[PDB]
């Protein structure tokens, strides 16, 4: 479509290459994390990574001119693009039915788990992780449902969801602790194994941008 773009699509799934929540986001990048049950693994979600383009660039002058292949061995790539201090929102579409409780059970462990290796897991982030997953309980999310999560600054992740892809008016819950927040954004981006595949995508997409 000449210099004008257009949906990205992971594993069926449609992401708009901006989204407008007033400013305007831009998909960095989007993958799918899977699931082990017994020895088998299933794809359960597609996540796509959103965030203001050139504020985030200018957050991260410093890796410059490294390859989307070189990023993804720099863990300390994906740190600075967690703590930048910009509005980034993860956008978490269902491949496959889920509970709430079946969702926010493993996103959640991950969560903690990434807390724990910080020495970031206190009293403060386990009642940001009960807290989260209250939210979580009684809801359910056949496939094509989708979750925002939106961190409007670093200190506060506000959820919303929609039955499909389309935007919310508003958060229907808000976390505010801004270490749990970092970690589950952390996990969205797939870090510590969590989606290798949007960690790779969230590297090309900030590749380019910085090239930009
Ligand atoms: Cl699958
Ligand atoms: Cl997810």
């Amino acid at each position: 479509h000449g210099m004008a773009v257009t949906k990205v699509t992971v594993d069926g799934i449609e992401f708009p290459p901006t989204i407008t929540p007033s400013k305007s986001l831009t998909l960095l990048g989007a993958g799918v994390r899977g699931i082990q049950i017994e020895g088998v693994e299933i794809k359960v979600t597609a996540i796509g990574i959103y965030a203001e383009p050139e504020v985030i660039a200018s957050h991260l002058q410093k890796w410059k001119g490294k390859s989307a292949s070189e990023l993804v061995e720099d863990d300390g790539f994906f740190k600075d693009l967690v703590q930048a201090p910009v509005e980034k929102l993860a956008r978490v579409t269902m491949l496959k039915p889920l509970t709430g409780a079946q969702y926010s059970g493993k996103v959640g462990e991950n969560t903690k788990d990434a807390l724990k290796a910080l020495g970031k897991y206190s009293e403060a982030e386990e009642e940001a992780l009960e807290e989260f997953r209250e939210f979580f309980k009684t809801k359910s999310f056949p496939p094509g449902s989708t979750i925002f999560f939106h961190l409007s600054s670093p200190s506060t992740l506000q959820i919303s969801f929609s039955t499909d892809g389309s935007l919310p008016e508003e958060a229907e819950a808000t976390i505010e602790n801004a270490n749990f927040a970092a970690a589950l954004l952390g996990t969205m981006l797939g870090k510590n194994g969590v989606s290798p595949s949007t960690k790779a995508s969230v590297a090309e997409g900030i590749s380019a941008l910085l090239m930009k």
